[PDB]
């Protein structure tokens, strides 16, 4: 209800909001549309997942918080898309099918995410 | 020449170091050894290794900042280790050798550093 962040990005802020628009995009929909939504997990049955996870995150969070301005930098941006990634490998048995997407998602991410401009 | 940090570490960079002992352990060994070390550009020959990577890391400059009380915190901790493998992966060709072994060291670190206890 208060106003919202508005702004332009920073060269590294613009670098991030593209790997964010890539990993929204059809090119990775196959194996990045478990991750465009935070975790419901009452409808999933993962009575567990909030008591293992305490910092939940996902593209949808991520892409209200460059929306909003909410990030200050490039380190910032990295650590929540990473974190989405790592809450993936807590919570999941590493030979899960929505393991196995995180870490191609998450190859996608880091090639691109390593280009960042200087 | 000025004294070097010491003191006990948190929990959770109890786990960072503990993390690090694995990467530098016999376990990974073959595929950790290119990162034991800083990248030597001279002897090497990637005489533009220093122009397309700003802020060099390795798994030894991890451990000195470990044992010196460095890191403040387990972000800052995965921070210098993300940036050695993204570092290798501006770097090289993503069909390049040591970038296979990056990734399986990388896939050790991430799945590891999500058991964060907290
Ligand atoms: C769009 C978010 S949502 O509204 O909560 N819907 C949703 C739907 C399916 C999910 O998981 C799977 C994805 C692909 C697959 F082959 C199997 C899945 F279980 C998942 C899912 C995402 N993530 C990130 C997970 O870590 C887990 C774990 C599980 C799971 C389901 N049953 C056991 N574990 O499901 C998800 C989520
Ligand atoms: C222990 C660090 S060191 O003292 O500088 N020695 C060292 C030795 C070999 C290295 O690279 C390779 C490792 C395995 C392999 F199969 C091929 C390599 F070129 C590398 C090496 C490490 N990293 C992180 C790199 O990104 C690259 C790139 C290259 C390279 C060499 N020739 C073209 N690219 O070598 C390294 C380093
Ligand atoms: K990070």
């Amino acid at each position: 209800y208060f106003q919202g962040g508005s702004g332009k990005l920073s060269e590294q802020l613009k670098h991030c909001n593209g790997i964010l628009k890539e990993l929204l995009s059809k090119k990775h929909a196959a194996y990045a549309w478990p991750f465009y939504k935070p975790v419901d997990a009452s409808a999933l049955g993962l009575h567990d997942y909030h008591d293992i996870i305490k910092h939940p995150m996902d593209l949808s969070t991520v892409k209200r918080k460059m929306e909003n301005r909410d990030y200050r930098d490039a380190q910032e941006f990295a650590a929540d898309v990473r974190l989405m990634f790592s809450n993936c490998y807590k919570y999941n048995p590493p030979d899960h099918d929505v393991v196995a997407m995180a870490r191609k998602l998450q190859d996608v991410f880091e090639f691109r995410y390593a280009k960042m401009p200087d």
